[PDB]
């Protein structure tokens, strides 16, 4: 696991977690996502970078 900082990896999350773009997130479908993401505090930008949601 070689994420980010505030990242972490998770090999099953949910895949259609939510971001920059949307704050709410509901699965994307019946399978988890394997790969890193935006721990509790941050917002995936679609520079693939976990920023702070107060910072989008």
């Amino acid at each position: 696991e070689e994420c980010g900082p505030n990242e972490v990896f998770n090999t099953c999350g949910s895949a259609c977690a939510p971001t920059c773009a949307q704050p709410k997130t509901r699965i994307c479908t019946m399978q988890c996502r394997i790969g890193c993401q935006c721990q509790e505090g941050f917002l995936r930008n679609g520079e693939g970078a976990c920023v702070l949601p107060e910072n989008c």
